């Protein structure tokens, strides 16, 4: 038969990762590449073809939870999970408005501040001389 | 003001690939987590902070899309922006009940194979002696 008319659902897939070395992907590309699935939807119409696949990504952990209690001014200890996963010594002060943290531990001037301004939670965390600067709105 | 009780949505993230990779986090992890927002629970008792941090995938990065329109002997540029980012000439024609496609370019023995068998579309994607082979359901 020659009709590939319809919607398909990837079923098996067999030695994705040689053919994608033999194409050059990176590694990095190629185990996010194995873990799509992928949706093939063909129209076919005589001798014209229109060809969409659709790949969608699946990590686990795509509802990862990280949940950190601290008090004001008493030191605690951090396991940065859903970062490096590092042992930290973490303490929480107030300067002014801003929740300030110091994070002692292997890495030199790592910490973090927290404030409010607006409708808006300003985040901006320190490791050595990289600055992340993150914006949350209030729902 | 200090209190950050409330549910916040993240908006905007500047420098995370510089933050984490001063903490030493492995490329390709990166490369994953620069793709997730995060919504940030904080319930504030005076100075007693619980922080909930949860990281979800974009919806933009949910799904990646890739079409082909073609007809059956008419020679048409592609450009494989699911793979490998390459530009080749494809031609496919009919073998038998079998779609063959050449792709000419970059890469030797380039190209894949489509057929029905049963209920079933089967593909076989070429790039030299590495052969793929996919089966996919009728949805």
């Amino acid at each position: 038969t020659r009709d590939q008319n319809g919607t398909w659902e990837m079923e098996s897939n067999e030695n994705f990762e040689g053919y994608m070395k033999a194409l050059d992907i990176d590694f990095c590309t190629r185990k996010i590449a194995v873990r799509c699935t992928q949706t093939k939807v063909i129209d076919q119409d005589g001798d014209n073809f229109k060809d969409k696949t659709t790949s969608t990504f699946h990590h686990h952990h795509h509802h990862r939870n990280y949940d950190v209690d601290f008090t004001v001014g008493v030191e605690f200890d951090e396991y940065t999970k859903s970062l490096d996963n590092r042992h930290v010594k973490a303490l929480v002060t107030w300067e002014g408005d801003v929740l300030v943290c110091v994070q002692k531990g292997e890495k030199k001037n790592r910490g973090w501040k927290k404030w409010i301004e607006g409708d808006k939670l300003y985040l901006e965390l320190t490791c050595g001389d990289q600055v992340c600067r993150q914006v949350f709105k209030k729902k």
